[PDB]
């Protein structure tokens, strides 16, 4: 599956998917600010990105970063998906689903068979719709003294 | 907390249980250890790849040198780690060793400044992790798998 794909063209702009890991940490910070996520040191955001097995992006080209998902992984059995995000201006258009499909497909192409995530209650059904299953066989996602 | 650690010294003949986060596991011993606890044979090439790309590989060894325990974690090196493949040789279970292994793993991840330490727990070991300070579904967060076949 190619690194870059055009997911959509509309008249007014195209929406570009990429798995090359092309994220500017200021862009990602500004996007994270829109959904009100608290800021974290740019250098730590940068470190988290280059130590992610998969960094996937949505861009708006007329490049504007409008979405992103990333995954840690051991490159053999497991990947865990983090920081899934779509610009609120671009939500409700199917782009978040389209991002996650290409993410899942890229991981399966790389022979990662155990694809996991920790879903906020608000977005559980979004992932179920994509085929994720909570607590299969009673397995529990657990956190060491979380600060949530 | 150092790289390598005598957790315990005992007699029956003198045995030491040694902790290490160096990550120098012999993949063939790890393969037999995986087999001993009843996990299916995985290809050597994929197990080794999983070791090399694990941010943390922690072992327990018996020196009288035998691998008797292992735990590993993936990480993004900054914010998140997920712990996988915690196992203790059945002949060494029920001795506090799994607890001691996990405590050293948690401390190592904390020393590396990882805030979010996570894992997915089989329902029959959920209480084992609760006893170490893990919490299931905080704020209703759910761990999810894509079309799992367990
Ligand atoms: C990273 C994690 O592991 S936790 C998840 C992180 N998410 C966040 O908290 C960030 C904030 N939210 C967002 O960025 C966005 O709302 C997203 C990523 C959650 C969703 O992306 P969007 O672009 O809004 O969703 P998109 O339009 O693609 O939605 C597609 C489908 O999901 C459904 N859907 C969308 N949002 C939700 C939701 N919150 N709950 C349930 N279903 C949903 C839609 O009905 C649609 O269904 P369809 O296939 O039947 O048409
Ligand atoms: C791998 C993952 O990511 S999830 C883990 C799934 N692993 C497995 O199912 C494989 C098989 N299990 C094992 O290898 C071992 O049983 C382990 C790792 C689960 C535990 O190791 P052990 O060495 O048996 O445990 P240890 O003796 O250290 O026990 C620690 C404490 O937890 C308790 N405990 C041990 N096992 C369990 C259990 N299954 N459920 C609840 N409590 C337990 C013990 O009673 C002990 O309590 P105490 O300190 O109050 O006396």
């Amino acid at each position: 599956l190619p690194e870059e794909l055009v997911l959509l063209e509309r008249t007014l702009e195209q929406i570009i998917f990429s798995s090359a890991g092309d994220v500017n940490v200021y862009d990602l910070q500004a996007l994270c600010d829109k959904v009100g996520w608290p800021r974290r040191p740019l250098t730590k955001i940068a470190a988290s990105l280059r130590n992610s097995y998969l960094v996937a992006t949505l861009h708006s080209v007329t490049k504007q970063l409008i979405g992103m998902a990333r995954a840690t992984s051991d490159h053999a059995f497991n990947a865990t998906i983090w920081d899934v995000l779509v610009d609120p201006s671009y939500q409700g258009q199917g782009l978040g689903k389209a991002l996650m499909e290409k993410v899942i497909r890229t991981l399966l192409q790389r022979d990662i068979s155990n694809i996991t995530l920790f879903a906020d209650n608000k977005v559980v059904d979004f992932y179920k719709n994509l085929g994720f299953e909570a607590d299969p066989q009673g397995i529990k996602g657990m956190f060491w003294y979380p600060r949530f």
